[PDB]
DNA sequence: GACCACGGCCAC
DNA sequence: AACTGTGGCCGTGGTC
């Protein structure tokens, strides 16, 4: 193009480059716009943020971001990833973006802002005629991208200390175990190498192997391999943990108080807007999607997450969210009836699996009644389901069988929805966000009965996605004006930061606005909890 | 140092 | 292990 002067008129792509990818860690090295045939390059980057009103291309959020890192209130508009994200999800990055749509992702901010540009033109072009799509975007996807640039920046406050202490601990009982395995086995090893521990269970001891790795056929040695030889021998016992241990020292115990920000305070995520085939959101840099709940050592890690000194967190839950859109997507009036009567499905499996009253479900109960109600759903197969309950083969089929007849629509709209996907080649949630599934007609039976597993969970997934990130759109103005603050998505739930004496206001709003988003035909029930730390919340 | 594949495992 | 699906991060082992 023509190089023109900074600054560049009002409308204007940008094009940007950072010293690494996080948005709140990064060096502004270069910025750049582009507009009317012509580029305009800054001499001094973060001077020259001023200036611009919105940031209009490619990655807009992580600008906007960083934006606001510097005391900047620059909102992210369009963003051709999102445009190429809605026409096919597997869009997910700009290197492919480029090389799809007419350019070349390369390192520097004039070429990205005239990139930005073109792939803008394109985009929407493709994109005339899609209603269903352009609704998403407007109304979704482009407004979500501007809730999700404040969350990033505003951060969760952490309990560094507490979970300094804690790594100390934890290391003591892994040395315990670590002791021991190795006297079992008569000699140390590297028990993080499980090539190395493969050899100690099936070789030197006499342990059988149950099961095969995928890529390179290794004899595994994973925690269904081990929860199946728990009492084939003691070692297994301790080997299993230690992993939890080690697990949850490594990937959260340690890594996450080094990540505080010096500015803030607070630890800060990305959301990540174009990532998932199914319209997820997803969580990196760190994940505070995984953050542990299940075990009471996790539960001490979920306690570090906390509010700052005269706020409260929020958390709100949608109720059984993808059995409540199943019904919708179905229309069987056995399963709407079911959440009409506020019954609890999870609650119901957990009792029948562990033989209890619904009464003596602890929570560890319901957790494992979701797995197996969602394994089922969406295609397990009848022998593992015999394993993992411990039960014979045919009470597995049996239960199955009980299942699905419970609802006969759904089957119906299983195989409705797989016959749309081999007609169109995609599957699409109620608001019409697609996926693209081609191997519904492969001839390869694993390959195709794969493909047809991902297909019909799509619609149901992504259309609880579409309402949460709705639902998100409606509620961050609504929080704003009263002084509370979006921490974070978890799939289908959120965390709130309210001052104390408007906390119990925030959470009866924002309850309410997630279930009547967008009424179906079933009432959608949410969950909420206030407290000091994001367990109490819970 | 920077990559990567792999097996494994945390959450939804 | 795997006829549940969606993610991201870990250490190991390897290459460059
Ligand atoms: N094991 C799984 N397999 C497949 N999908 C899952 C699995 N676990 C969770 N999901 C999906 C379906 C859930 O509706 C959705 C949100 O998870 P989650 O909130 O834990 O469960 P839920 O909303 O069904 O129950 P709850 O009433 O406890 O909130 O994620
Ligand atoms: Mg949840
Ligand atoms: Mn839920």
């Amino acid at each position: 193009l023509e190089e023109a002067p900074w600054p560049p008129p009002e409308g204007a792509f940008v094009g940007f480059v950072l010293s690494r990818k996080e948005p709140m860690w990064a060096d502004l090295l270069a910025l750049a716009a582009a507009r009317g045939g012509r580029v305009h390059r800054a001499p001094e980057p973060y001077k020259a943020l001023r200036d611009l009103k919105e940031a209009r291309g490619l990655l807009a959020k992580d600008l906007s971001v960083l934006a606001l890192r510097e005391g900047l209130g620059l909102p992210p508009g369009d963003d051709p990833m999102l445009l190429a994200y809605l026409l096919d999800p597997s869009n997910t990055t700009p290197e492919g973006v480029a090389r799809r749509y007419g350019g070349e992702w390369t390192e520097e901010a004039g070429e990205r802002a005239a990139l930005s540009e073109r792939l803008f033109a394109n985009l929407w072009g493709r994109l005339e005629g899609e209603e269903r799509l352009l609704w998403l975007y407007r109304e979704v996807e482009r407004p979500l991208s501007a809730v999700l640039a404040h969350m990033e920046a505003t951060g969760v406050r952490l309990d560094v200390a507490y979970l300094r202490a804690l790594s100390l601990e934890v290391a003591e009982e892994i040395a315990r175990l670590e002791a021991e395995v190795f006297r079992l086995a008569g000699h140390p090893f590297n028990l993080n190498s499980r090539d190395q521990l493969e050899r100690v269970l099936f070789d030197e001891l006499g342990l059988p192997a149950i099961g095969k790795t995928e890529k390179t056929g290794k004899r595994s040695t994973s925690a269904a391999v081990l929860e199946a030889l728990r009492e084939a021998h003691p070692i297994v016992e301790k080997i299993l943990q230690y992993r939890e241990l080690t697990k949850l020292k490594s990937t959260y115990i340690d890594p996450l108080p080094d990540l505080i920000h010096p500015r803030t305070g607070r630890l800060h995520t990305r959301f990540n807007q174009t990532a998932t085939a199914t319209g997820r959101l997803s969580s990196s840099d760190p994940n505070l999607q995984n953050i542990p709940v299940r075990t009471p050592l996790g539960q001490r890690i979920r306690r570090a997450f906390i509010a700052e000194e005269g706020w409260l967190l929020v958390a709100l839950d949608y109720s059984q969210i993808e059995l409540r859109v199943l019904a919708h997507l179905s229309g069987d009036e056995n399963l709407i009836r079911v959440f009409q009567e506020g019954r609890d499905i999870h609650t119901e499996t957990a009792s029948w699996m562990f033989g209890v009253p619904r009464e003596a479900v602890d929570p560890l109960m319901r957790r494992a009644a979701k797995t197996i109600n969602f394994g089922v759903l969406y295609g397990m197969s009848a022998h593992r389901l015999s394993q993992e309950l411990a039960i014979p083969y045919e009470e597995a089929q049996a239960f199955i069988e009980r299942y699905f007849q419970s609802f006969p629509k759904v089957r119906a709209w299983i195989e409705k929805t797989l016959e749309e996907g081999r007609r169109r080649g995609y599957v699409e949630t109620l608001f019409g966000r697609r996926r693209y599934v081609p191997d519904l007609e492969a001839r390869v039976k694993s390959v195709r009965e794969a493909a047809e597993r991902m297909a019909f969970n799509m619609p149901v997934q992504g259309t609880a996605a579409d309402l949460m990130k709705l639902a998100m759109v409606k509620l961050f103005p609504r929080l704003e004006e009263m002084g509370a603050r979006m921490l974070l998505q978890v799939h289908d739930e959120l965390v709130l930061e309210a001052p104390k004496e408007r906390a119990e206001a925030v959470a009866r709003l924002a309850k309410e606005v997630m279930e009547g988003v967008y009424p179906l035909a079933v009432p959608l029930e949410v969950e909420v909890g206030i407290g000091e730390d994001w367990l109490s919340a819970k």
